[PDB]
DNA sequence: AGCCGCGGAACAAACTTTTTGATCCGCAACCTACTGGATTGCGGCTCAAAAAGTTTGTTCCGCAACTGTAAATGTAATC
């Protein structure tokens, strides 16, 4: 359901299909508040309209687990300190290669287990049109990039 | 996600500084007067030889910031 309505609101989908659009990405730096430097990629003005349709398109047929209060719609950081309220122990994770390593080999095999089926050619759009390549060359690698408005969901 | 020059390193032949195992030669001993044989013996001193201790020329190992069309965004806070 996503290369069918693809064209439907601004039909220059023919275009920007072969002209490499995950590597419209521009990348800067923000200051963290001690020692280390952020590297942030985001899309053009024109690809983050498309990334946001297609999460909407996505968001019709999936399925959150709950105790994962991350960028959930209603959900702030309260009711993460809200279910951890009335408990004496706490063990904080911090996961390492922050977005920047969830390879899209790694979205349709979890798709696939979702039971949710998906279009060669939509598998093609999927990893084409939400993700970033740092090499900038073809045939690179693919990976998920922190400021992407696609990167939540 | 790829891998620049830089500098230690892991090895490995050459120098190089002593550990050892004889050989010697005064050198006081016998013996008796004294070169006593036709003698031993005994302790410093020196000898290369070789098992140990550096020293130096070569070969891989590792690692950083960002890449070719590309966002200035009123306030606070999250990954």
């Amino acid at each position: 359901d996503i290369e069918t309505t693809l064209q439907k609101a601004y039909p220059d989908f023919d275009v920007l299909l072969k002209s490499r659009p995950a590597t419209h990405y521009k990348v800067y730096k923000i200051p963290k508040r001690t020692i280390g430097y952020r590297i942030i990629a985001q899309p053009t003005p024109r690809v983050k309209a498309i990334q946001r349709d297609i999460i909407e398109i996505l968001k019709q047929h999936t399925h959150i687990h709950d105790a994962a209060t991350a960028y959930v719609d209603g959900k702030n950081i309260l009711d993460n300190a809200k279910i951890h309220q009335s408990s004496v122990y706490l063990l904080k994770l911090d996961l390492v290669n922050f977005f920047n390593k969830i390879t899209p080999e790694l979205l349709f095999k979890a798709l696939a287990r979702q039971k949710v089926d998906i279009s060669d050619t939509n598998k093609n759009l999927l990893k084409q049109f939400c993700f970033w390549n740092r090499t900038k060359r073809k045939n690179g690698a693919l990976v998920l990039s922190v400021g992407a408005p696609s990167s939540p969901f």
